[PDB]
Protein backbone atom coordinates (compact mmCIF):
# COMPACT_ATOMS: atom_id res chain seq x y z
CA UNK A 1 0.00 0.00 0.00
CA UNK A 2 1.00 3.54 -0.22
CA UNK A 3 1.30 4.14 3.16
CA UNK A 4 1.96 1.01 5.14
CA UNK A 5 5.19 1.53 7.09
CA UNK A 6 3.90 3.80 10.56
CA UNK A 7 5.31 4.56 13.94
CA UNK A 8 2.94 4.27 16.60
CA UNK A 9 3.74 6.35 19.80
CA UNK A 10 1.70 5.58 23.05
CA UNK A 11 0.89 1.98 21.34
CA UNK A 12 0.37 0.74 25.19
CA UNK A 13 -2.23 3.16 25.62
CA UNK A 14 -5.81 2.75 26.02
CA UNK A 15 -6.17 4.18 21.98
CA UNK A 16 -2.94 3.06 21.18
CA UNK A 17 -3.78 -0.74 22.29
CA UNK A 18 -7.00 -1.24 19.45
CA UNK A 19 -5.36 1.28 16.91
CA UNK A 20 -1.91 -0.51 17.06
CA UNK A 21 -4.40 -4.12 16.65
CA UNK A 22 -6.52 -2.48 13.97
CA UNK A 23 -3.69 -1.71 12.29
CA UNK A 24 -1.83 -4.93 12.20
CA UNK A 25 -5.31 -6.38 11.26
CA UNK A 26 -5.08 -3.93 8.18
CA UNK A 27 -2.08 -4.92 6.78
CA UNK A 28 0.37 -2.19 8.02
CA UNK A 29 3.89 -2.61 9.21
CA UNK A 30 3.57 -0.74 12.54
CA UNK A 31 6.82 0.13 15.10
CA UNK A 32 6.07 1.04 18.19
CA UNK A 33 7.48 3.08 21.41
CA UNK A 34 7.54 1.39 24.25
CA UNK A 35 9.07 2.26 27.67
CA UNK A 36 10.85 -0.16 28.92
CA UNK A 37 8.94 -0.73 32.35
CA UNK A 38 5.36 -0.93 30.39
CA UNK A 39 5.51 -3.49 26.95
CA UNK A 40 2.62 -4.43 24.87
CA UNK A 41 0.79 -7.29 26.22
CA UNK A 42 2.26 -10.96 25.81
CA UNK A 43 -0.91 -12.22 24.09
CA UNK A 44 -2.10 -9.34 21.84
CA UNK A 45 -1.16 -8.17 18.62
CA UNK A 46 2.36 -7.95 18.18
CA UNK A 47 3.84 -4.65 16.02
CA UNK A 48 6.78 -5.69 13.25
CA UNK A 49 9.17 -3.19 15.21
CA UNK A 50 9.34 -2.44 18.59
CA UNK A 51 11.91 -0.09 20.20
CA UNK A 52 12.44 0.37 23.85
CA UNK A 53 13.39 3.93 25.52
CA UNK A 54 11.30 7.35 26.11
CA UNK A 55 9.84 10.08 23.83
CA UNK A 56 11.67 12.54 25.88
CA UNK A 57 15.18 10.99 24.23
CA UNK A 58 15.73 12.43 20.23
CA UNK A 59 17.62 9.12 19.96
CA UNK A 60 14.96 6.76 21.05
CA UNK A 61 12.59 8.82 18.80
CA UNK A 62 14.76 9.24 15.61
CA UNK A 63 15.34 5.40 16.04
CA UNK A 64 11.11 4.90 15.62
CA UNK A 65 10.48 7.56 13.19
CA UNK A 66 13.74 6.32 10.65
CA UNK A 67 12.31 4.79 7.37
CA UNK A 68 8.57 5.22 8.21
CA UNK A 69 5.65 6.59 5.72
CA UNK A 70 2.95 8.44 8.39
CA UNK A 71 3.44 8.59 12.26
CA UNK A 72 0.56 8.46 14.74
CA UNK A 73 0.46 9.84 18.36
CA UNK A 74 -1.72 8.96 21.04
CA UNK A 75 1.09 10.40 23.78
CA UNK A 76 -0.81 10.81 27.37
CA UNK A 77 -0.43 10.56 30.79
CA UNK A 78 -2.84 7.81 31.86
CA UNK A 79 -4.80 8.93 34.98
CA UNK A 80 -2.41 11.39 35.90
CA UNK A 81 -3.62 14.83 35.57
CA UNK A 82 -0.36 17.04 36.80
CA UNK A 83 1.13 19.56 35.14
CA UNK A 84 3.68 17.80 32.44
CA UNK A 85 5.16 18.69 29.02
CA UNK A 86 5.78 15.49 28.24
CA UNK A 87 3.53 15.37 25.23
CA UNK A 88 4.69 18.51 23.87
CA UNK A 89 8.58 17.51 24.57
CA UNK A 90 7.52 14.40 22.48
CA UNK A 91 6.16 16.47 19.52
CA UNK A 92 9.30 18.26 20.04
CA UNK A 93 11.22 15.26 19.30
CA UNK A 94 8.91 13.47 17.06
CA UNK A 95 9.03 16.82 14.93
CA UNK A 96 12.60 16.67 14.74
CA UNK A 97 12.89 13.54 13.82
CA UNK A 98 10.31 13.88 10.71
CA UNK A 99 11.99 16.30 9.10
CA UNK A 100 15.58 14.52 9.58
CA UNK A 101 13.88 11.48 7.97
CA UNK A 102 11.98 12.91 5.65
CA UNK A 103 8.46 11.59 6.93
CA UNK A 104 5.75 14.71 6.72
CA UNK A 105 2.41 12.85 7.42
CA UNK A 106 1.54 13.46 11.18
CA UNK A 107 -1.67 11.92 12.81
CA UNK A 108 -1.77 13.93 16.76
CA UNK A 109 -3.99 13.42 19.61
CA UNK A 110 -4.91 16.43 21.92
CA UNK A 111 -8.34 17.07 23.14
CA UNK A 112 -11.62 18.48 21.90
CA UNK A 113 -10.73 21.29 24.77
CA UNK A 114 -8.23 23.01 22.43
CA UNK A 115 -11.91 24.11 21.13
CA UNK A 116 -13.53 25.06 24.26
CA UNK A 117 -14.39 28.07 25.47
CA UNK A 118 -11.54 28.35 27.88
CA UNK A 119 -13.71 29.40 30.72
CA UNK A 120 -15.65 26.31 30.73
CA UNK A 121 -12.34 23.91 30.61
CA UNK A 122 -12.68 21.76 33.84
CA UNK A 123 -10.17 22.83 36.26
CA UNK A 124 -9.06 19.37 37.03
CA UNK A 125 -8.26 18.57 33.15
CA UNK A 126 -6.15 22.48 33.00
CA UNK A 127 -2.86 21.13 33.38
CA UNK A 128 -2.79 18.20 30.91
CA UNK A 129 -4.68 20.87 28.58
CA UNK A 130 -1.75 23.54 28.73
CA UNK A 131 0.62 20.69 27.77
CA UNK A 132 -1.77 19.86 24.46
CA UNK A 133 -2.43 23.33 23.94
CA UNK A 134 1.48 23.29 23.90
CA UNK A 135 2.02 19.85 21.68
CA UNK A 136 -0.68 21.46 19.71
CA UNK A 137 1.56 24.41 18.45
CA UNK A 138 4.52 22.94 17.71
CA UNK A 139 2.87 20.59 15.77
CA UNK A 140 0.89 23.22 13.83
CA UNK A 141 4.37 25.22 13.41
CA UNK A 142 6.66 22.56 12.39
CA UNK A 143 5.32 22.71 8.49
CA UNK A 144 4.68 18.88 8.61
CA UNK A 145 1.09 17.95 7.48
CA UNK A 146 -0.05 17.92 10.82
CA UNK A 147 -4.08 16.37 11.46
CA UNK A 148 -4.48 17.49 14.70
CA UNK A 149 -7.09 15.14 16.07
CA UNK A 150 -9.17 16.41 19.14
CA UNK A 151 -11.28 13.93 20.70
CA UNK A 152 -14.01 14.72 23.56
CA UNK A 153 -14.66 11.75 26.03
CA UNK A 154 -13.12 8.65 25.22
CA UNK A 155 -15.30 5.57 25.61
CA UNK A 156 -15.40 1.95 25.55
CA UNK A 157 -17.97 2.12 23.05
CA UNK A 158 -17.85 -0.27 19.67
CA UNK A 159 -15.54 0.01 17.13
CA UNK A 160 -18.28 1.83 14.42
CA UNK A 161 -16.96 3.48 11.68
CA UNK A 162 -20.16 5.11 11.58
CA UNK A 163 -19.02 8.06 13.69
CA UNK A 164 -19.34 12.37 12.23
CA UNK A 165 -15.56 14.57 11.57
CA UNK A 166 -16.02 17.90 12.64
CA UNK A 167 -14.00 20.24 10.83
CA UNK A 168 -12.45 22.79 13.29
CA UNK A 169 -15.01 22.89 15.34
CA UNK A 170 -16.96 21.24 18.19
CA UNK A 171 -19.21 18.26 17.21
CA UNK A 172 -22.46 17.03 17.66
CA UNK A 173 -21.79 14.71 20.60
CA UNK A 174 -18.95 14.47 23.81
CA UNK A 175 -17.96 10.95 23.01
CA UNK A 176 -15.70 8.80 20.84
CA UNK A 177 -15.32 5.19 21.17
CA UNK A 178 -11.65 4.58 21.62
CA UNK A 179 -11.58 1.93 18.94
CA UNK A 180 -13.06 4.96 16.90
CA UNK A 181 -10.94 6.85 17.78
CA UNK A 182 -8.12 4.82 16.80
CA UNK A 183 -10.55 3.91 13.43
CA UNK A 184 -10.02 7.74 12.67
CA UNK A 185 -6.50 7.98 13.18
CA UNK A 186 -5.91 5.47 10.42
CA UNK A 187 -8.49 6.64 8.67
CA UNK A 188 -6.09 9.82 8.26
CA UNK A 189 -3.12 8.24 7.28
CA UNK A 190 -4.75 7.40 3.33
CA UNK A 191 -6.62 10.92 2.66
CA UNK A 192 -4.99 14.21 2.40
CA UNK A 193 -8.22 15.81 3.43
CA UNK A 194 -7.90 16.79 7.20
CA UNK A 195 -4.04 18.03 6.86
CA UNK A 196 -3.96 21.23 8.61
CA UNK A 197 -7.64 20.99 10.26
CA UNK A 198 -8.34 20.15 13.86
CA UNK A 199 -10.71 17.39 13.64
CA UNK A 200 -13.32 16.62 16.38
CA UNK A 201 -14.72 12.82 16.14
CA UNK A 202 -17.65 11.82 18.03
CA UNK A 203 -20.68 9.57 17.80
CA UNK A 204 -23.67 8.77 19.65
CA UNK A 205 -23.95 5.11 20.35
CA UNK A 206 -27.16 3.02 20.08
CA UNK B 1 6.61 60.55 31.97
CA UNK B 2 10.32 61.10 30.36
CA UNK B 3 9.46 60.62 26.93
CA UNK B 4 11.47 56.66 25.77
CA UNK B 5 12.35 57.23 22.03
CA UNK B 6 15.77 54.96 22.38
CA UNK B 7 15.45 51.48 23.44
CA UNK B 8 17.15 48.08 24.04
CA UNK B 9 15.37 44.67 23.39
CA UNK B 10 17.28 41.61 25.09
CA UNK B 11 16.01 38.21 22.99
CA UNK B 12 15.08 40.01 20.07
CA UNK B 13 15.46 36.85 18.41
CA UNK B 14 13.02 34.49 20.54
CA UNK B 15 9.25 34.25 19.21
CA UNK B 16 8.33 37.06 21.31
CA UNK B 17 11.60 38.97 20.24
CA UNK B 18 10.93 39.15 16.66
CA UNK B 19 7.20 40.60 17.03
CA UNK B 20 8.49 43.19 19.84
CA UNK B 21 11.28 43.78 17.28
CA UNK B 22 8.96 44.64 14.31
CA UNK B 23 6.29 46.49 16.20
CA UNK B 24 8.56 48.46 17.96
CA UNK B 25 10.75 49.58 14.77
CA UNK B 26 7.41 50.22 12.99
CA UNK B 27 6.18 52.32 15.99
CA UNK B 28 8.97 54.58 15.51
CA UNK B 29 12.00 53.46 18.47
CA UNK B 30 14.97 53.78 17.34
CA UNK B 31 16.02 50.40 18.43
CA UNK B 32 19.33 48.46 19.72
CA UNK B 33 19.83 44.12 19.64
CA UNK B 34 21.82 42.34 21.08
CA UNK B 35 22.31 39.33 19.31
CA UNK B 36 24.47 35.85 19.35
CA UNK B 37 24.03 35.26 15.26
CA UNK B 38 23.29 38.21 13.34
CA UNK B 39 21.71 35.62 10.31
CA UNK B 40 18.68 35.41 12.97
CA UNK B 41 17.67 38.85 12.46
CA UNK B 42 14.84 38.86 9.54
CA UNK B 43 16.91 40.88 6.35
CA UNK B 44 13.96 42.35 5.45
CA UNK B 45 11.19 44.32 6.54
CA UNK B 46 11.47 46.33 9.66
CA UNK B 47 15.08 45.97 11.26
CA UNK B 48 16.87 47.52 14.37
CA UNK B 49 18.86 50.70 14.53
CA UNK B 50 21.87 49.35 15.82
CA UNK B 51 22.62 45.54 16.27
CA UNK B 52 25.62 44.71 18.82
CA UNK B 53 26.63 40.85 17.97
CA UNK B 54 27.52 39.31 21.46
CA UNK B 55 26.24 37.51 24.56
CA UNK B 56 24.27 38.46 27.53
CA UNK B 57 26.56 36.57 29.87
CA UNK B 58 29.67 39.40 28.67
CA UNK B 59 29.15 42.25 30.81
CA UNK B 60 30.83 44.66 28.33
CA UNK B 61 28.45 43.56 25.01
CA UNK B 62 25.68 44.66 28.06
CA UNK B 63 27.07 47.59 28.98
CA UNK B 64 27.75 48.59 24.79
CA UNK B 65 23.87 47.74 24.37
CA UNK B 66 22.47 49.58 27.37
CA UNK B 67 24.25 52.81 26.92
CA UNK B 68 22.41 55.26 25.59
CA UNK B 69 18.79 53.76 25.97
CA UNK B 70 16.26 55.50 27.25
CA UNK B 71 14.11 52.01 28.73
CA UNK B 72 15.42 48.27 27.99
CA UNK B 73 13.09 45.42 26.86
CA UNK B 74 14.19 41.94 28.49
CA UNK B 75 12.84 38.57 26.09
CA UNK B 76 15.37 36.81 27.07
CA UNK B 77 14.71 32.63 27.60
CA UNK B 78 16.45 29.16 27.54
CA UNK B 79 13.47 26.84 25.85
CA UNK B 80 16.20 24.31 26.05
CA UNK B 81 17.46 24.10 29.87
CA UNK B 82 15.55 21.59 31.91
CA UNK B 83 18.27 21.66 34.68
CA UNK B 84 19.68 24.09 37.18
CA UNK B 85 20.46 27.73 34.44
CA UNK B 86 21.47 30.63 35.52
CA UNK B 87 21.65 32.29 31.94
CA UNK B 88 18.47 34.79 32.17
CA UNK B 89 19.70 35.67 36.07
CA UNK B 90 22.90 36.22 35.21
CA UNK B 91 22.13 38.49 32.32
CA UNK B 92 19.87 40.48 34.55
CA UNK B 93 22.70 41.37 36.87
CA UNK B 94 24.39 42.58 33.80
CA UNK B 95 21.99 44.53 32.38
CA UNK B 96 20.95 45.88 35.49
CA UNK B 97 25.02 46.87 36.57
CA UNK B 98 25.08 48.83 33.20
CA UNK B 99 21.50 50.30 33.44
CA UNK B 100 23.15 51.79 36.73
CA UNK B 101 26.11 52.90 35.22
CA UNK B 102 24.46 54.76 32.04
CA UNK B 103 22.05 56.02 34.22
CA UNK B 104 19.23 53.92 32.77
CA UNK B 105 15.93 54.07 35.00
CA UNK B 106 13.40 51.54 33.02
CA UNK B 107 13.17 48.22 32.74
CA UNK B 108 10.25 45.88 31.62
CA UNK B 109 11.34 42.31 31.66
CA UNK B 110 9.10 38.95 31.06
CA UNK B 111 9.25 36.29 33.31
CA UNK B 112 6.18 34.07 33.85
CA UNK B 113 2.92 33.36 35.14
CA UNK B 114 4.44 30.55 37.12
CA UNK B 115 5.75 33.10 39.76
CA UNK B 116 2.34 33.91 40.10
CA UNK B 117 0.75 30.88 40.98
CA UNK B 118 1.30 27.81 43.20
CA UNK B 119 4.76 26.08 42.45
CA UNK B 120 3.16 23.15 42.32
CA UNK B 121 1.83 24.06 38.90
CA UNK B 122 5.27 24.04 37.30
CA UNK B 123 5.63 20.92 35.66
CA UNK B 124 9.24 19.43 36.18
CA UNK B 125 10.88 19.60 33.49
CA UNK B 126 9.97 23.97 33.60
CA UNK B 127 11.38 24.10 37.48
CA UNK B 128 14.86 24.88 36.17
CA UNK B 129 13.66 27.61 34.20
CA UNK B 130 10.89 28.91 37.02
CA UNK B 131 13.70 29.53 39.72
CA UNK B 132 15.49 31.48 36.94
CA UNK B 133 12.79 33.42 36.62
CA UNK B 134 12.38 34.12 40.27
CA UNK B 135 16.03 34.88 40.36
CA UNK B 136 15.72 37.17 37.67
CA UNK B 137 12.48 38.59 39.26
CA UNK B 138 14.61 39.11 42.53
CA UNK B 139 17.20 40.83 40.70
CA UNK B 140 15.02 43.58 39.12
CA UNK B 141 13.19 43.95 42.50
CA UNK B 142 16.02 44.62 44.89
CA UNK B 143 17.68 47.37 41.94
CA UNK B 144 15.71 50.08 42.47
CA UNK B 145 15.30 50.36 38.71
CA UNK B 146 11.65 51.14 37.29
CA UNK B 147 10.67 47.46 36.44
CA UNK B 148 7.51 46.54 34.99
CA UNK B 149 7.82 42.65 36.08
CA UNK B 150 5.70 40.59 33.05
CA UNK B 151 4.24 37.12 33.88
CA UNK B 152 2.65 35.93 31.07
CA UNK B 153 0.49 32.40 30.71
CA UNK B 154 0.98 30.23 27.32
CA UNK B 155 2.59 32.41 24.66
CA UNK B 156 0.75 31.83 21.53
CA UNK B 157 0.75 33.11 17.83
CA UNK B 158 -2.83 34.85 17.04
CA UNK B 159 -3.06 37.79 15.14
CA UNK B 160 -2.41 41.22 17.05
CA UNK B 161 -5.35 42.24 18.99
CA UNK B 162 -4.25 45.16 21.11
CA UNK B 163 -7.37 43.95 22.74
CA UNK B 164 -6.01 41.83 25.73
CA UNK B 165 -6.60 42.26 29.58
CA UNK B 166 -4.03 43.45 31.52
CA UNK B 167 -4.01 42.30 35.24
CA UNK B 168 -2.34 43.77 38.29
CA UNK B 169 -0.66 42.09 40.94
CA UNK B 170 -2.42 38.96 40.34
CA UNK B 171 -3.67 36.96 38.00
CA UNK B 172 -6.78 37.40 34.90
CA UNK B 173 -8.55 35.09 33.09
CA UNK B 174 -7.51 33.52 30.27
CA UNK B 175 -4.29 31.24 30.04
CA UNK B 176 -2.72 32.86 26.92
CA UNK B 177 -1.45 35.71 25.55
CA UNK B 178 -0.22 36.15 21.66
CA UNK B 179 3.02 36.88 21.54
CA UNK B 180 2.46 40.07 18.90
CA UNK B 181 0.04 41.09 22.22
CA UNK B 182 2.87 40.53 24.48
CA UNK B 183 5.33 42.64 22.92
CA UNK B 184 2.51 45.21 21.74
CA UNK B 185 2.14 45.20 25.91
CA UNK B 186 6.04 45.28 26.32
CA UNK B 187 5.87 48.37 24.12
CA UNK B 188 2.66 50.21 26.09
CA UNK B 189 4.56 49.54 29.46
CA UNK B 190 7.07 52.34 28.14
CA UNK B 191 4.13 55.11 27.45
CA UNK B 192 3.01 54.56 31.15
CA UNK B 193 4.36 54.70 34.86
CA UNK B 194 1.38 53.16 36.08
CA UNK B 195 2.83 49.00 35.79
CA UNK B 196 6.77 50.26 37.49
CA UNK B 197 7.04 48.03 40.88
CA UNK B 198 4.15 45.85 39.86
CA UNK B 199 3.63 42.52 38.63
CA UNK B 200 1.48 42.38 35.31
CA UNK B 201 -0.75 39.32 33.63
CA UNK B 202 -1.81 40.00 30.49
CA UNK B 203 -4.33 37.62 28.71
CA UNK B 204 -6.68 37.18 26.04
CA UNK B 205 -9.69 35.40 24.57
CA UNK B 206 -8.73 34.23 20.62
CA UNK B 207 -11.86 34.19 18.21
N1 LIG C 1 -11.60 11.00 27.79
C1 LIG C 1 -10.22 10.94 27.70
O1 LIG C 1 -9.60 10.10 28.37
C2 LIG C 1 -9.62 11.94 26.78
C3 LIG C 1 -10.37 12.85 26.11
C4 LIG C 1 -9.74 13.71 25.24
C5 LIG C 1 -8.36 13.67 25.07
N2 LIG C 1 -7.65 12.74 25.77
C6 LIG C 1 -6.21 12.69 25.51
O2 LIG C 1 -6.09 11.66 24.38
C7 LIG C 1 -4.78 11.16 24.43
C8 LIG C 1 -4.83 9.63 24.39
O3 LIG C 1 -5.45 9.17 25.60
P1 LIG C 1 -5.36 7.63 25.99
O4 LIG C 1 -6.32 7.46 27.11
O5 LIG C 1 -5.49 6.76 24.80
O6 LIG C 1 -3.85 7.50 26.49
P2 LIG C 1 -3.20 6.76 27.74
O7 LIG C 1 -4.04 5.55 28.07
O8 LIG C 1 -2.94 7.76 28.80
O9 LIG C 1 -1.83 6.23 27.10
C9 LIG C 1 -0.71 7.09 27.02
C10 LIG C 1 0.37 6.41 26.18
O10 LIG C 1 1.47 7.25 26.07
C11 LIG C 1 2.68 6.46 26.46
N3 LIG C 1 3.64 7.41 27.03
C12 LIG C 1 3.50 8.25 28.08
N4 LIG C 1 4.69 8.83 28.40
C13 LIG C 1 5.55 8.31 27.47
C14 LIG C 1 6.92 8.54 27.35
N5 LIG C 1 7.67 9.42 28.14
N6 LIG C 1 7.58 7.94 26.36
C15 LIG C 1 6.92 7.04 25.52
N7 LIG C 1 5.57 6.80 25.64
C16 LIG C 1 4.92 7.44 26.63
C17 LIG C 1 2.10 5.62 27.41
O11 LIG C 1 3.08 4.54 27.67
P3 LIG C 1 3.18 3.62 29.07
O12 LIG C 1 2.50 2.31 28.78
O13 LIG C 1 4.63 3.44 29.28
O14 LIG C 1 2.49 4.39 30.12
C18 LIG C 1 0.83 5.04 26.75
O15 LIG C 1 1.17 4.23 25.70
C19 LIG C 1 -4.12 11.74 25.67
O16 LIG C 1 -3.24 12.77 25.39
C20 LIG C 1 -5.33 12.23 26.50
O17 LIG C 1 -5.04 13.31 27.39
C21 LIG C 1 -8.24 11.84 26.60
N1 LIG D 1 6.67 29.75 25.62
C1 LIG D 1 5.65 30.10 26.58
O1 LIG D 1 4.47 29.83 26.43
C2 LIG D 1 6.06 30.92 27.76
C3 LIG D 1 5.14 31.18 28.72
C4 LIG D 1 5.46 31.96 29.81
C5 LIG D 1 6.74 32.52 29.88
N2 LIG D 1 7.68 32.24 28.93
C6 LIG D 1 8.98 32.88 29.15
O2 LIG D 1 8.88 34.15 28.25
C7 LIG D 1 10.16 34.51 27.90
C8 LIG D 1 10.18 34.77 26.37
O3 LIG D 1 9.88 33.50 25.72
P1 LIG D 1 10.09 33.34 24.13
O4 LIG D 1 9.48 32.05 23.70
O5 LIG D 1 9.60 34.55 23.40
O6 LIG D 1 11.71 33.25 24.05
P2 LIG D 1 12.62 32.34 23.03
O7 LIG D 1 11.87 32.21 21.69
O8 LIG D 1 13.07 31.06 23.75
O9 LIG D 1 13.86 33.35 22.83
C9 LIG D 1 14.90 33.44 23.82
C10 LIG D 1 15.70 34.70 23.43
O10 LIG D 1 16.68 34.87 24.37
C11 LIG D 1 18.03 34.94 23.61
N3 LIG D 1 19.05 34.42 24.49
C12 LIG D 1 19.16 33.23 25.17
N4 LIG D 1 20.37 33.14 25.74
C13 LIG D 1 21.04 34.27 25.40
C14 LIG D 1 22.30 34.69 25.73
N5 LIG D 1 23.26 34.01 26.49
N6 LIG D 1 22.77 35.89 25.28
C15 LIG D 1 21.95 36.67 24.50
N7 LIG D 1 20.67 36.28 24.15
C16 LIG D 1 20.24 35.07 24.62
C17 LIG D 1 17.76 34.10 22.57
O11 LIG D 1 18.82 34.26 21.53
P3 LIG D 1 19.15 33.19 20.33
O12 LIG D 1 18.18 33.42 19.21
O13 LIG D 1 20.58 33.54 20.05
O14 LIG D 1 18.93 31.77 20.88
C18 LIG D 1 16.37 34.56 22.06
O15 LIG D 1 16.50 35.78 21.39
C19 LIG D 1 11.09 33.38 28.31
O16 LIG D 1 11.86 33.75 29.44
C20 LIG D 1 10.06 32.27 28.62
O17 LIG D 1 10.58 31.37 29.65
C21 LIG D 1 7.37 31.47 27.83
O1 LIG E 1 -8.39 11.22 33.42
C1 LIG E 1 -9.30 11.89 32.81
O2 LIG E 1 -10.49 12.09 33.25
C2 LIG E 1 -8.87 12.53 31.52
C3 LIG E 1 -9.82 13.15 30.72
C4 LIG E 1 -9.36 13.75 29.59
N1 LIG E 1 -10.25 14.45 28.69
N2 LIG E 1 -11.51 14.43 28.83
C5 LIG E 1 -12.32 15.14 27.93
C6 LIG E 1 -11.71 15.91 26.94
C7 LIG E 1 -12.52 16.65 26.12
C8 LIG E 1 -13.90 16.64 26.23
O3 LIG E 1 -14.74 17.37 25.41
C9 LIG E 1 -14.47 15.89 27.20
C10 LIG E 1 -15.98 15.94 27.36
O4 LIG E 1 -16.78 16.51 26.54
O5 LIG E 1 -16.40 15.46 28.46
C11 LIG E 1 -13.72 15.15 28.07
C12 LIG E 1 -7.97 13.74 29.29
C13 LIG E 1 -7.03 13.12 30.06
C14 LIG E 1 -7.51 12.53 31.20
O6 LIG E 1 -6.64 11.88 32.07
O1 LIG F 1 10.85 26.09 27.47
C1 LIG F 1 9.69 26.59 27.38
O2 LIG F 1 8.91 26.34 26.40
C2 LIG F 1 9.22 27.40 28.56
C3 LIG F 1 7.86 27.50 28.78
C4 LIG F 1 7.39 28.19 29.88
N1 LIG F 1 5.96 28.27 30.05
N2 LIG F 1 5.54 28.88 31.01
C5 LIG F 1 4.11 28.96 31.23
C6 LIG F 1 3.59 29.66 32.32
C7 LIG F 1 2.24 29.69 32.56
C8 LIG F 1 1.42 29.00 31.65
O3 LIG F 1 0.05 29.00 31.85
C9 LIG F 1 1.94 28.28 30.60
C10 LIG F 1 1.00 27.54 29.64
O4 LIG F 1 -0.25 27.66 29.88
O5 LIG F 1 1.48 26.89 28.65
C11 LIG F 1 3.31 28.25 30.36
C12 LIG F 1 8.29 28.77 30.78
C13 LIG F 1 9.66 28.65 30.56
C14 LIG F 1 10.15 27.95 29.44
O6 LIG F 1 11.54 27.80 29.19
Amino acid sequence: MAVKKIAIFGATGQTGLTTLAQAVQAGYEVTVLVRDSSRLPSEGPRPAHVVVGDVLQAADVDKTVAGQDAVIVLLGTRNDLSPTTVMSEGARNIVAAMKAHGVDKVVACTSAFLLWDPTKVPPRLQAVTDDHIRMHKVLRESGLKYVAVMPPHIGDQPLTGAYTVTLDGRGPSRVISKHDLGHFMLRCLTTDEYDGHSTYPSHQYQ
